[PDB]
């Protein structure tokens, strides 16, 4: 696939104003991962044993990787399809090391979504959603397509 560059000036749009609190969002999308599909948890043994959202809340640790993990991202989109290098090294880790499924980034994009479009309403209407939808997929589709060529696709 590709984007138009209307459709990344859409995502780039609504992710700047994600960059005015990379934490806040990080906290609020991995919470809505971890409350919507609870078996994602069980992938993070330096976090599985938090048991309510009250204690993912106060966890500075979680707070921390959700930083990690928007920043990474953030670097992807911003490259506007020229992702190669970046997706290497995550696609490598996330495929050898953590083992997660396709299914499950998945289910972190919808999170996205969900937390944009609650805290963004204005600047994620049904055109800014689908072009963040198709940014989200394209990123799925070569995360995949590396899975592939490392010897697992899961
Ligand atoms: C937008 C999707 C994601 C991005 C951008 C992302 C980014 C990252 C980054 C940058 C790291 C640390 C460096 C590394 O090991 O490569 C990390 C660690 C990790 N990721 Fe992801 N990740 C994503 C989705 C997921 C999902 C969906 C899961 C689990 C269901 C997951 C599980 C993990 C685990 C287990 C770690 C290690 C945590 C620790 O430090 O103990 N990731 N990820």
């Amino acid at each position: 696939m590709v984007l138009s560059e209307g459709e990344w000036q859409l995502v780039l749009h609504v992710w700047a104003k994600v960059e005015a609190d990379v934490a806040g969002h990080g906290q609020d999308i991995l919470i809505r991962l971890f409350k919507s599909h609870p078996e994602t948890l069980e992938k993070f043994d330096r976090f599985k044993h938090l048991k309510t959202e009250a204690e993912m809340k106060a966890s500075e640790d979680l707070k921390k990787h959700g930083v990690t993990v928007l920043t990474a991202l953030g670097a992807i989109l911003k490259k506007k399809g020229h992702h190669e290098a970046e997706l290497k090294p995550l696609a490598q880790s996330h495929a050898t090391k953590f083992k997660i499924p396709i299914k499950y980034l998945e289910f972190i994009s919808e999170a996205i979504i969900h937390v944009l479009h609650s805290r963004h309403p204005g600047n994620f209407g049904a055109d800014a959603q689908g072009a963040m939808n198709k940014a989200l997929e394209l990123f799925r589709k070569d995360i995949a397509a590396k899975y592939k060529e490392l010897g697992y696709q899961g």
